[PDB]
């Protein structure tokens, strides 16, 4: 039993099932969502939410990728939660090699790569770490990928706007991915990559129907779904590591 779909708002679960349902017919049953980020940012807690329940450690300070499988009336979802690719604000390459040896013959078919939303800049060590995925996976895992920002329920506070604060978040990380993968214009725009918003916090305003909503009234967890959902079925190739 998946028993943290039996926790989800009552409308959560209605879309969750339509959702699932809509890969079914593709003669999908299952997926493998690899989640893959800096330490700090929320990839744990992405887990935790989406899941439905507190399956993996959540913390402000390793080791080796857990894999977390679920399934729901003949749908399996597979969530691989990595250790942080970051420390001393160097790339850890130990981190991606164990990484890299948990994934040899397995098929990933989403990767989320996690930020948080309120943060104020991007630097050398973002593109070192998207630098280092591509070396790992290849350039084609971009072509699978969403962007998934955490802590979606930021203020800005300098007297500027939600919308202009995460536009540019958005746009700032977007265009590192480019710089750090070398995609060419043609390649980049025809991976189309989404950028979602996530809020993990207990604080978290709901909506009319119980579910943890966006500043602008949405869902989050049905949106992060959607769209996985939609990555896991684009029918760009899938990643086999081997
Ligand atoms: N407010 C808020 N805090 C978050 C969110 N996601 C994670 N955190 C907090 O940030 C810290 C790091 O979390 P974790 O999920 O372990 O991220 P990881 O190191 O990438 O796995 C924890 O103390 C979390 O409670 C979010 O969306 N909103
Ligand atoms: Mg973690």
């Amino acid at each position: 039993e998946w028993v943290g779909f039996q926790q989800f708002p009552a409308a959560t679960q209605e879309k969750l099932i339509e959702f699932f349902g809509k890969l079914k017919q593709k003669d999908m049953n299952s997926m493998t969502v690899l989640v893959l980020g800096k330490g700090g940012v929320g990839k744990s807690s992405t887990v935790n939410s989406l899941i439905g329940e507190q399956v993996v450690r959540v913390s402000p300070f390793g080791l080796r990728p857990v894999m977390v499988s679920r399934t729901m009336g003949g749908f399996t979802i597979n969530i691989i939660d990595t250790p942080g690719l970051v420390e001393a604000g160097y790339v850890n390459h130990q981190a991606l090699e164990l990484i890299k040896g948990f994934l040899v013959n397995r098929t990933i078919d989403v990767l989320l790569y996690v930020d948080r939303l309120d943060v104020y800049r991007v630097d050398e060590l973002d593109k070192q770490v998207v630098i280092a995925i591509t070396q790992t996976f290849g350039k084609e895992i971009w072509c699978k990928t969403l962007l998934v920002l955490t802590h979606a329920q930021f203020s800005p506070p300098d007297e500027l706007s939600y919308e202009t604060f995460s536009s540019k978040r958005s746009d700032s990380l977007l265009k590192t991915i480019r710089a750090g993968s070398k995609m060419r214009k043609q390649e980049f725009e025809d991976s189309a990559i989404a950028v979602v918003y996530a809020e993990n916090s207990g604080r978290c305003s709901k909506n009319d129907k119980d579910e943890k909503a966006l500043p602008n009234g949405e869902a989050w967890i049905p949106n992060l779904v959607k769209a996985i959902t939609d990555v896991a079925t684009n029918q760009r190739k899938a990643i086999h590591v081997d």
